[PDB]
């Protein structure tokens, strides 16, 4: 779905994501943007996809995550409920189910997010531009 | 060459280069590590040996770079030196000649150079972990 409004809304999510910082944004990711190897579009995004409901998956409910102030947990839960709406729209555009994720190193979810946010924002220009 | 020798001389230059910093290591390059496309090991290296050919080349003698103070154009010195030592060893990994340089969002070069030196120390890992 290379160019649909569906970029604009996995953008608007990646950033009140890199905007709220939390206990768990520390957290690594199988760094899947570390390879040379090169897979297409629909599985940039299906690797990604992957990366996140692991994660999500792993620390919905992850003592170190949940937070012990109101403020924490709220963050936490909103934090969730953004990974998930990422994460729809991810395996939306990838539309592949097929996930070998096979790097090595880890990064956090904050720089993960970082990077996903630019590959992102150049779909965008490409598709304007 | 996957796996040479070539990749721990790509790697000690890699760390030299993101010791020290300059005036010009916050020009930017075409950030080819904003695709999604997909390339090829191969060819990621000509291309990322492509985008540091045309810098230090527009920037071995730009204004902006050489320095004031002797510290300063030492440092601009070693920086090129580094370069096409980086740059030597991409394109004898790449084996390849032929560049697409199609991106279009620009990155600082320092963080051009963070990103190259993960996926190198990645290659790395893949070669005896």
């Amino acid at each position: 779905h290379k160019c649909d409004i569906t970029l604009q809304e996995i953008i608007k999510t990646l950033n009140s994501l890199t905007e709220q910082k939390t206990l768990c944004t520390e957290l690594t990711v199988t760094d899947i943007f570390a390879a040379s190897k090169n897979t297409t579009e629909k599985e940039t995004f299906c690797r990604a996809a992957t990366v996140l409901r692991q994660f999500y998956s792993h620390h919905e409910k992850d003592t170190r995550c949940l937070g012990a102030t109101a403020q924490q947990f709220h963050r936490h839960k909103q934090l969730i409920r953004f990974l998930k709406r990422l994460d729809r729209n991810l395996w939306g555009l990838a539309g592949l189910n097929s996930c070998p994720v096979k790097e090595a190193n880890q990064s956090t979810l904050e720089n993960f997010l970082e990077r996903l946010k630019t590959i992102m924002r150049e779909k965008y220009s490409k598709c304007s531009s």
